[PDB]
């Protein structure tokens, strides 16, 4: 799949407003992520004592690994689907080592999709959401052919 020059721009444009607060943005994103979706929790063995919205707000860890979520997506986002040597090492240690099912990619995305809405709602209209929903899905779709090139269908 492939996503328009004008899709891209819309697509780095709400990136930018990540970028104002990236902390903030990544807890809400995970707070979500494992609320919604408790067996995503299950696989940060570091994170998963954490029950309450106000626990995941208070981890200073849980704090540092959305960024370090957040700064890895952006990059990739910005290559605008030439990211082929960023999505080597995810796909590397998300199949082999975190073993993390491209279902879970997914729940991920909706929590993405959720966050950028609620913290940006006028910015973040139906152009910009189908933009980003557009550059999410070719994110887990050329990571899922990753996934299946190491042997490991996700
Ligand atoms: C936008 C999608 C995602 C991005 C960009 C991302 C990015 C990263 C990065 C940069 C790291 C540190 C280096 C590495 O181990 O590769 C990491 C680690 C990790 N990720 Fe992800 N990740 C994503 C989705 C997920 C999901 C949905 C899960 C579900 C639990 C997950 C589980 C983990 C785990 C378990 C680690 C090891 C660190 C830890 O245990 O706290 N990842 N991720
Ligand atoms: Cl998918």
């Amino acid at each position: 799949m492939v996503l328009s020059e004008g899709e891209w721009q819309l697509v780095l444009h709400v990136w930018a407003k990540v970028e104002a607060d990236v902390a903030g943005h990544g807890q809400d994103i995970h707070i979500r992520l494992y609320k919604s979706h408790p067996e995503t929790l299950e696989k940060h063995d570091r994170f998963k004592h954490l029950k309450t919205e106000a626990e995941m707000k208070a981890s200073e860890d849980l704090k540092k690994h959305g960024v370090t979520v957040l700064t890895a997506l952006g990059a990739i986002l910005k290559k605008k689907g030439h990211h082929e040597a960023e999505l080597k090492p995810l796909a590397q240690s998300h199949a082999t080592k975190h073993k993390i099912p491209i279902k879970y990619l997914e729940f991920i995305s909706e929590a993405i999709i959720h966050v950028l809405h609620s913290r940006h709602p006028g910015d973040f209209g139906a152009d910009a959401q189908g933009a980003m929903n557009k550059a999410l899905e070719l994110f887990r779709k050329d990571i899922a052919a990753k996934y299946k090139e190491l042997g490991y269908q996700g």
